[PDB]
């Protein structure tokens, strides 16, 4: 039955992959990339009109009927979001009358306009010279001078928000103004009657950073900063320090920008990390068939890869086909031999992680890590003793980043402080890099392929933690991946290969949550609907990837043979397309739970094809 | 007369002109750029077969009959340049036995080996295992912490000196050791009996340095040094800061190198500053025609396009020749708008320098600043505000630079400190930057040509230097190119231009000097022997450009109509190619005197020019 089904899916994996042996599906996200982009080149006064040309386009492409943007395909209109579109729209030479700007208009006009949304838009806008600087959560570059042990020192934020801060600083300590043209200054964003309805520090903000920053803006005033000269050289230094390799910074959007500036704002922009940094950029736009050109927030090489290794080996090819072996020999020379930030808590700790990206070996991810490293061990490369030394330091280097709950962050290691939570600046996603359940179900899931299990204390500690962060109806919350199908589903499949007992209570109480999710056409559904109302958990549309992920929890809990299980392997084989391939137009990735939302354009073909893989192998 | 000579000199020169609009021959020197390339390629572990071939080629070619090396043609044979050439061919893959290794061989032996050898020889070879490291000058990383205003501050020594020196500190830090393959090691430079002939620091060695060294080499031993992590990633930082355009580190040979092996030391090989540090190399290389290829100590764009408009003008061009603005329109968009190291001792003076290669924004020298800027007053240009600005800023900037004593340095200000030029490393040329004869003089020319004199205290005070530092027999010392008739010459010349009296006993005693050392073929020469021995003042193979030189001196001196004015100019007229350039089989630049010299390429076609223009022009 299902064969065709599967013996298609691999064929269409195969013809996907790129010469080099990697596979590298593009990632989604929203327009204020492309929007920030835009006034990003305005700020280096580097404008290509062909360019802007596509981007308008795209960015038209994406509004929908009402005449806003949102976060995910099929979600409620963002403020932010759609603020910044306009904005970007405007610039690029558009009309504010036209129906697109109209509509969308009134929408952030019925929300209180500009000063509805979040910090960034508003710094943004702040840089063009549309909104006062004094009125944005200010961040000093002395920040630089805080000791590795001591609260709100730069290595208490998380990886992703730890080097946008860096950046920040050294902008916010300048507060430059790059003037709009009048023809697309944007003051009817203040025109509005509805009360700001304003945003707040993630986990509340204490009077007292509400205080500081106050102070922070009277000590910007003054006409002597003693040694403020210093913290700036100490975050440009800072930065020049950890420039990735493809001249990106944490190879993902926001730092990258950011620092772009700084060095602009530094006079730099003869620098060769400038250079460098600049050209990055070309690697991460993307030409779309309508002619338009979007700008990644990130690359997943290394997580594509990894992942379509794994689906098409479990689903068949042996593990010495050559078409996978080419991959097997690509993952190698990825991985990384130097100390990154993690370093900081781990010191003799020996470098062996890899990343997300193609070349960004400061920031080696414990996600990635441990499917690079188990799909290796998967496989029967030439050079096994290369093949076998890898996988060793990977696996060392994973077990040296686990947190003390028993649990895995993705970049650091207890990673868990509150404090930056709280400040004014932080009102958008995660600011810290605490341990998942999802991270550390793919550790276990790791580990177990070479045969490890429940008595190695590691596994344990971390099957505790799994346990107590169970939610009360057998679900698992998905840090990296919407949601509960996508954390349960890891969970599950993780617990039956670290040799745990599928019978058992807990486990039975999340298949059970799975079957009871199932939607009527057969497959399953979350929509990103579910971090902001319970509601929604485990409900939506039904994709090919949460189907797969449902289903994989099923197969793994025995439950295989079954009328939900029989029922979606059905629904996965009849919603495939001739080519081999499926559709998804739902996003069922997450970059922070409730703000920021991730398209994984591989996930549609290799979780479906690995869950099919895993059908035909429990039989 | 000359007006053919001179008409085909001009149709020369501007055949050799780029396409963008500038003049760039090569910069030549000695073997030792070569050797240590293939040195430093094998610390890289990045040795291409293929380049190696073309570069013993080139090794092989410059040798001599005797097997050894100079620093300039026709010049003693080198221990130094001939070592390090030596380990080079080994190296490369040649028997210790064939004909050059033996000769060459003898000569190191003859003259104490290795240990009579300059500082670097004996630490390129400490790289590599061939000598202990115990034996090499110290310089600590903890350099970085002295102040400003502290003996021996990084900023006391000259630019070039300043960047090995911080580069060299994380790698002496260190200490390590790239093996060389035993086929190439070689001990055969200590079988010797001859004692070491050593030689010192610059102006003598205190018996403080000398015990402070053995302080720091004791220091060295410990198993814990404090604060030095920070010293190290001081100068790490130092470097990235301020690293080339083109992906060099001041334009010049050394500091690139050690950056480089510093930045793989460090391990980072992964980092944007390497990648592009390691190719920014090519651009230096050069393919010659017998097959041989030969690294630049250094590039002159700038430099030769500044003298080569001068020339053409001078000659006859008209100011708005299109070919000319050209040129002139290339020249400012070089002009440098930021700030460099000079900064740190004019705080206040806003910047509009140029440098002597493409692109090195963080050391435009005054040498190149004078001469771009008078050639652009030279010129009509279509932006005539852009130039009239231009020319301003390099003005403004070129007085804003004058040291204490009236006179000019080629970097910084009043760089004049004298303790840098004792401790044991610095044993090799110049280590800093005071003021200069030649430096001074064309900066008075410069000025001269806007119509300034001797009534601004400026010039005065200039000139007042220059009256102070002629030598005995009305003879200037030449800094910057070979030697007193270089010297002389530019004084003159200057002097000329800035109102001076010619008729002075001063300027005539100098004009004498110069007519009494004419060669009898017509034309003056000066070997570099003249830095030497004193003896050599004036005396050597007449060479074009020397000849041109000495031939501006009595111009400018009111002699033009006279016996020595009339042979020159026929000597040039007769030497003269049918192609119209002129050959120059010697060296007339200078490095550092009495240790490293260069050869202008462009000098034998350029000065003549001028020279002939320059008397062409007196009738
Ligand atoms: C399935 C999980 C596998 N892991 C291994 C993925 C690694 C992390 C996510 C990949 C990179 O994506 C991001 C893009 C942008 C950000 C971001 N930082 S700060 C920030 C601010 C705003 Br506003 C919007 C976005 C961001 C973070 C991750
Ligand atoms: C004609 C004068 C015009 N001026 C405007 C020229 C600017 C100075 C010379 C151009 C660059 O040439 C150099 C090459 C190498 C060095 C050097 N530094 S440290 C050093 C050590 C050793 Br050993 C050998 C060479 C060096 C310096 C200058
Ligand atoms: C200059 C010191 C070299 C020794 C490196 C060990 C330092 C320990 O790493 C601490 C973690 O900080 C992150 C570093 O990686 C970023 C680049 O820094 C490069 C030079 O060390
Ligand atoms: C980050 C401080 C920016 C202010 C610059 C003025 C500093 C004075 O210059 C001192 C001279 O040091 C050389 C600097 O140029 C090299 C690169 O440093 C870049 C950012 O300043």
């Amino acid at each position: 039955a299902y064969a065709r089904t599967l013996d298609r899916a691999v064929e269409y994996l195969l013809s996907c992959q790129k010469d080099e042996g990697y596979w590298w599906g593009p990632l989604l996200s929203n327009v204020t990339m492309e929007a920030e982009y835009v006034l990003l080149c305005h700020i280096l006064d580097r404008v290509d009109r062909d360019r802007m040309e596509k981007i308008r386009r795209y960015l038209l492409h994406e509004q929908r009927e009402d005449g806003t943007w949102a976060l995910y395909p099929g979600g409620p209109p963002d403020l932010d979001t759609t603020i910044e579109a306009y904005v970007a729209l405007k610039y690029i030479g558009m009309s504010r009358d036209e129906e697109p700007m109209q509509k969308a208009l009134r929408f952030i006009q019925s929300q209180g306009g500009i000063e509805s949304s979040r910090v960034f838009t508003r710094m943004w806008l702040a840089l063009v010279g549309e909104y006062p600087w004094e009125k944005v959560p200010m961040v000093p570059p002395e920040i630089m001078f805080l000791g590795k042990r001591m609260p709100l020192n730069i290595y208490e934020f998380g990886s992703w928000a730890r080097a946008t801060v860096v950046a920040l600083s050294i902008v916010m300590s300048r507060q430059p103004v790059f003037p709009l043209p009048e023809r697309a200054r944007v003051p009817e964003l203040y025109e509005t009657d509805v009360p700001p309805r304003r945003r707040g520090a993630k986990g509340g903000g204490g009077w007292i950073f509400d205080a500081l920053d106050r102070a922070l803006h009277g000590y910007q005033k003054l006409s002597v900063h003693p040694f403020r000269r210093a913290a700036e050289i100490r975050a440009l230094d800072w930065l020049l320090e950890r420039q990735a390799g493809d001249g990106s910074w944490g190879g993902i959007q926001p730092p990258w920008f950011y620092a772009l500036i700084a060095l602009k704002i530094l006079d730099m922009t003869q620098h060769p990390a400038f250079i460098k940094g600049w050209e990055g950029l070309e690697l991460y736009g993307v030409e779309l068939d309508y002619g338009g050109w979007m700008f990644q927030a990130s690359i997943s090489p290394v997580w594509d890869t990894g992942l379509a290794v794994l689906a098409l080996r479990a689903a068949g090819l042996p593990a010495d086909h050559d078409r996978l072996v080419k991959a097997g020999e690509w993952l190698l020379d990825r991985q990384i031999t130097v100390p990154g930030d993690w370093a900081v808590k781990r010191p003799n700790l020996k470098p062996g992680g890899f990343a997300f990206q193609f070349d960004n070996v400061y920031y080696p991810d414990v996600d990635d890590t441990a499917v690079v490293v188990w799909a290796l061990n998967t496989l029967r490369l030439p050079d096994e003793r290369r093949r076998r030394d890898a996988m060793t330091k990977g696996f060392r280097w994973i077990v040296g980043m686990q947190s003390s709950n028993g649990g895995w962050g993705a970049y650091d290691v207890d990673n868990t402080s509150d404090l930056p939570n709280h400040i004014p600046f932080c009102d958008f996603g995660e600011v810290t890099d605490p341990p998942s359940e999802d991270v550390t179900a793919h550790v276990l899931e790791c580990f177990g392929s070479f045969g490890y299990d429940d008595a190695w204390k590691v596994i344990r500690r971390a099957v505790e933690y799994l346990k107590r962060e169970q939610k009360p109806d057998g679900s698992w919350f998905g840090r990296w991946g919407v949601n509960y199908l996508y954390g349960t589903g890891a969970v599950v499949s993780a617990l039956k290969a670290v040799g745990i007992d599928t019978r058992e209570p807990y486990i039975q109480k999340a298949l059970d949550w799975v079957e009871q999710h199932q939607n009527p056409d057969g497959g399953w559904g979350e929509d990103c609907r579910s971090y902001e109302d319970p509601a929604y958990a485990g409900k939506g549309a039904s994709t090919p990837s949460q189907t797969a992920w449902a289903l994989m929890a099923l197969i793994a809990g025995g439950r295989a043979e079954s009328e939900a299980a029989r029922r979606g392997v059905q629904y996965l084989v009849e919603t495939q397309r001739p080519d081999g391939g499926w559709d998804e137009p739902y996003y069922t990735g997450t970059g922070f739970p409730g703000d920021f939302y991730l398209g994984y354009t591989m996930y549609r073909h290799v979780f479906p094809t690995l869950a099919l893989g895993r059908y035909k192998q429990a039989i």
